[PDB]
């Protein structure tokens, strides 16, 4: 269950998430757009899913892309704030899962975000340990897909 | 025009938003759910739009309502964090406007949240001055619908 995946995140994983989020979450516009543009660069097959945003190659200049990317960073803020209450984490993960289920995004496709997260973290010198912690949070969402 | 509406957020208004958000934003779960249950109690005719959340009369005990409500408070957080930059505020407002346009929510119906906001504010000892500041931020969204 989602709860199981949630309930599993340990004190050390939560620490590494919070520590790296302090940095990555401090520039939501810049890091959110880098996350999205990295997804599109590395996984070109996903571009079609984002047709509402218009020409995503425009980066920061594309207002729809910038609004989406900032907002995505607040979904991660939300998850980070809920880490200590699995019950609250589960209900917000289930809400965002629905946003993706309705777009036909599978658990495997959702996991394509791990590559972009690892690259953004690495840009701030957070290494593999940090990328592994983030994959475990992503895995909570995958449990709902 | 969203841009004209955004221009109405003067220095004084911004300060009153930030000062009151310091208090209401500190309990996203509790204040989020209070806002929604106040909406539903005072404006019963809007309940039908929220079919996906199930039995909203259950309040905090309804997991879907709790997840939705927490998330709504992060939309507000997002707006407050964008007050420094009007181009960023506008692009996040337009993102959320689309979420409501697709649900067939008009500017007038969206404005039904002003009553609930005033009540939640008043419950924390923030009076009309603060409710009016909040109505100016809601008006930015209304301009986009
Ligand atoms: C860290 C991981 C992710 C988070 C936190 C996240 C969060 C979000 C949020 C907050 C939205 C807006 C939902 C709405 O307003 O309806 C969204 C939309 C969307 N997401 Fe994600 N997402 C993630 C990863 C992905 C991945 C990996 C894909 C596809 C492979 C994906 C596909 C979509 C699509 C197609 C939309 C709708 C875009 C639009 O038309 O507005 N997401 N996501
Ligand atoms: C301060 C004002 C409000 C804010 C910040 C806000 C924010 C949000 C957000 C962030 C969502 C989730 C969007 C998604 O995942 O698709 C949402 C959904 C929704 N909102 Fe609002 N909202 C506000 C007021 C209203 C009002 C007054 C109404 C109706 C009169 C309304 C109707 C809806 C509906 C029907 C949904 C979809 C619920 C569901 O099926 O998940 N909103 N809103």
């Amino acid at each position: 269950s989602v709860y199981d995946a949630a309930a599993q995140l340990t004190a050390d994983v939560k620490k590494d998430l919070r520590d790296s989020w302090k940095v990555i979450g401090s520039d939501k516009k810049g890091n959110g757009v880098a996350l999205m543009t990295t997804l599109f660069a590395d996984n070109q097959e996903t571009i079609g899913y984002f047709k509402r945003l218009g020409n995503v190659s425009q980066g920061m200049a594309n207002d729809k892309l910038r609004g989406h990317s900032i907002t995505l960073m607040y979904a991660l803020q939300n998850f980070i704030d809920q880490l200590d209450n699995p019950d609250d984490l589960v209900c917000v993960v289930e809400k965002f899962a629905v946003n993706h289920i309705t777009r036909k995004i599978s658990a495997a496709e959702f996991g394509k975000i791990n590559g972009p997260i690892k690259k953004v973290l690495a840009s701030k010198n957070f290494g593999d340990k940090y990328a592994n912690a983030w994959a475990k949070l992503v895995a909570v969402v995958q449990a709902a897909l």
